[PDB]
């Protein structure tokens, strides 16, 4: 059918390890992907204690896009928090994105602040369980809270139907991370004519264990994706659970926005 | 039937990632594993060229042996080129290790010098195909010889015949290493009373394509363990195309010395 | 009379000891002192090579700030470079500084760039003599300038006056450092709710045979500070030179900023 | 009166900078000066964990005499524990050593073992009061005995009566040091045609509070040197007590024996 460019985007605390079934999946179907570690994440040398913003974790992402060349466009596919670094990089570079795929992930709007659904996230999904807290102060005095993911989190709430290698893998390789939520709130606004003029394709399962069906489906009617595809069974990380499916679904978009 | 625990110890460039599928699998037999990142690998925050030696590479391991609770055994399990460490801890701790077992590992002996075995492979093995060099000068003045594992090399010569997911994995979590081998030239041979006296146990396949069968016979003929295993089929990575079967090996280690 | 808690902070390429005899002086009025090593200076084990940014390198002063008891606030005194410091320190932690001194010291400023300062020192004086320079690249991939001060430019320009003892001890454990000044150009500029709303006092002295006259003429005037003290005599390092003047300066800062 | 080359030795813990008052001097006089930084000492960037004996401790001494000019000799002047540098270099490079001085110093002889010198000192001083502890293993298993050295040890038994300025200096540059005593126990005695063979010039005062009188009165008698000179007053470090005094000693150690 027809071929495409996917950059892959993973969650804060992840890398691009996330992806390492789905790359090849996709490859199989003839297509070019790009699996980018943001900053402090995967095996990126930078410690998060560095790292002031969500646009300054986003790094990455917009190093990339500005390096791409002309003509060619991307799909941008991101999980679960990665739905902010889409927004943001589609508000720098709306005319290198053919569309943006959202995987269980924060779908952000233009009319309410960043934060928003990230404040919504928590407000249906607040306890992290086994996760701890930390914090640092960032160059312009605020106070960031960074998480280290709790195991039993990782097991039952993520990679719920996961193997048991793909979890033992995420323990291997996990880093802190942050939502930056305070300094997102004081973010401006994301804009019509660049995040808003993306095509928007929305990937879930109702069987999500972080990122609840009633919170997702909030989420949906909030903004109302271009295309919405439901995946049956799997866990909040479908890219693992349901690799083919997902492929597949990706190959639709592909097909519709080229 | 034995339980035991097993510190597993990966590769240079690579972490404790790589044990992400026989970690598992030994637990479900009971048994404790720890998988350590070496220095300047897998996520350790250190990067390559602040590290000086073979040594100082090796400091996860000396650190997790030295903090070892008094009258604690461990079985430490190395592939490829961790067989050094093995050595180096070995000299170190020796008490605290009931074996060590080498999964297509480097086997160093205490008669030449430690960089031997490592001159052997490389005599055998000397084309690293698209792997690229790159040096540092470390804190008293030697050049040090660092690499990045070309992905050819790693397709057909690591992880021959893993998975595309396993493949795609490794290039997304790869690091840079280094034999330190100028450095392991100087350095004392590996004492009897120390690495010398440990029991050993070697576990490899014929279809190693990096760690080539004429290499591998003539290590084990050049210092003997005290039992050997041949595994049919797999690849270099082994605890990934065999894991089960490495895994009731282990046991078997285990049920020996633990 | 007042007394205070100063933290002394050391410039490139020095270290704490720079301020073994103002310290013991301010001691002798009953004050607390704190001397710092910033980051791979003195004898801080970490190498320039593995510090990406100014930033980074102010480290030390902002681990000690971060952990200082809420409501405490101290004097923060810097030479030379460490304005820089300052100015960083300044933007996160206002509330536990009660002023900054500026020793012979860069005066940076909230409407130009963090380099400007900087780029004005190097127009002023251009020529570092015997001093020797390398480069590395840092863990983003920018190219980072370090330096290895010249013994001529240590007598002649920074050590003036100071007796041959000093000088020789200087030769005895200075370190390599580094600007990053193509670090700071990128960098945000500093806020004016954090170091430009603390308490500024500029001292120095026109026989300074690096930082020169017109040159702190001009950053008095580029950034007016809230007292000026000149000293008449000395060097560059009037924390040598002009020790016990210094220490009633700074008795002087307590009494106003308490 | 003659000119020599002095290359001076500092204790363990310390540093080059502490001959910063004595160099000069010497100088003064026309002599050549070099004053060495020992392994992990001073600036040297190498931690003592990665030192394995005192022989390791004195390389930059014996690479320091490796590369001295064929037919030129040097006078090898060392404090306190720095005897052992002197002792070890002898057995190596007797012929480049126009003779050793001994400042308050450790008096190591031919038919002890290396560490009885150490043995009796600690007999004689085994109280180092705030000092403390830290252990780490060898690189053959020994377990291995660092010292931080307290303040109050340093201002009343080791710098007791040096000025303020010096006393805070030593705490903003000390490091870890280790006498590495159990494997001085293990290791060769020195030799008759090495250490033996060299000229001995042992200078000291009896109001040094670590190196006791009683304790350096044995020394003397179980090891006669060729000449000893009594200075009055001062502390352990003469260096620095009675620097031109000792200048003045070692231009007739020149007379004689350069």
């Amino acid at each position: 059918m027809v071929t495409a460019h996917f950059v892959l985007i993973h969650t804060i605390c992840h890398g691009a390890w996330i992806w390492h079934k789905l790359k090849p999946a996709l490859e199989r179907a003839g297509h070019k992907v790009t699996a980018l570690d943001m900053a402090a994440s995967g095996i990126d040398p930078r410690q998060i204690e560095q790292i002031n913003s969500f646009d300054e974790y986003s790094e990455p992402l917009l190093t990339f896009l500005e390096k791409l060349p002309q003509g060619e466009k991307v799909i941008i596919v991101g999980e679960s928090c990665a739905g902010l670094n889409i927004a943001i990089a589609a508000d720098r570079y709306v005319d290198k994105i053919a569309a943006g795929v959202f995987l269980n992930s924060l779908l952000p709007d233009t009319v309410h602040s960043p934060s928003y659904t990230v404040e919504k996230l928590l407000e249906s999904f607040p306890d992290w369980r086994d996760t701890e807290y930390f914090t640092f102060t960032n160059i312009t005095g605020e106070t960031i809270t960074t998480m280290k993911l709790g195991f039993v989190l990782l097991r039952e709430n993520l990679f719920t139907k996961c193997t048991d290698g793909e979890y033992e893998l995420a323990k291997m390789v996990m880093r802190k991370g942050s939502l930056f939520q305070n300094v997102l709130a004081q973010r401006p606004k994301f804009t019509e004519k660049g995040y808003g003029s993306i095509k928007k394709v929305y990937i879930w399962t109702d069987q999500d264990k972080i990122f609840l069906p009633d919170f997702q489906r909030w989420q949906i009617a909030n903004y109302k994706p271009d295309k919405v595809y439901q995946v049956q069974g799997g866990d909040h990380k479908l890219q693992l659970t349901k690799t083919e499916e997902v492929a597949h679904i990706l190959q639709e978009v592909a097909d519709a926005y080229a």
